[PDB]
């Protein structure tokens, strides 16, 4: 049960960005699209200002065929992890999607971190986080 969204969107192209990934463009958006390897990760910098729970979407495509496990670390500007959570990106056709979670955690305004990351992210692509 978060608090209103703000209308804000942080491209994932311009997010941080670790592993093996490429970006393509797709369906006229332009998205990271993750391969194969352990050492794969997406991490957003994000900015909030007045105090409340988050809710963060995330359009994404899962090609895989399968729900494709994700641990998600929100973590403040001092590397304190506020929240771990599993993140499961159902399966997606050859289209961009959305997938909801929240913060967990009532947060005061600053500078925080949404952080993606699994041992397989091979066929998943992020175009932004919205917030
Ligand atoms: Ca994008
Ligand atoms: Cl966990
Ligand atoms: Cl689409």
């Amino acid at each position: 049960s978060s608090g209103p969204q703000q209308g804000l969107r942080y491209e994932a192209e311009t997010a941080t960005l670790k592993g093996k990934f490429r970006k393509k463009e797709h369906r006229k958006q332009t998205g990271v699209f993750f391969d194969k390897g352990k050492g794969n990760s997406i991490e957003w910098n994000i900015s909030t200002g007045l105090a409340q729970v988050y809710a963060l979407r995330f359009k994404y495509m899962n090609t895989t065929g399968k729900p494709m496990p994700v641990l998600m670390k929100f973590i403040d500007s001092k590397g304190v992890v506020l929240k771990e959570d599993i993140l499961t990106f159902p399966e997606t056709p050859d289209k961009w999607k959305m997938m909801s979670t929240t913060t967990g955690t009532f947060i005061n305004a600053g500078h925080y971190k949404v952080l993606l990351s699994a041992e397989n992210m091979d066929g998943l692509a992020f175009d932004a986080l919205d917030i």
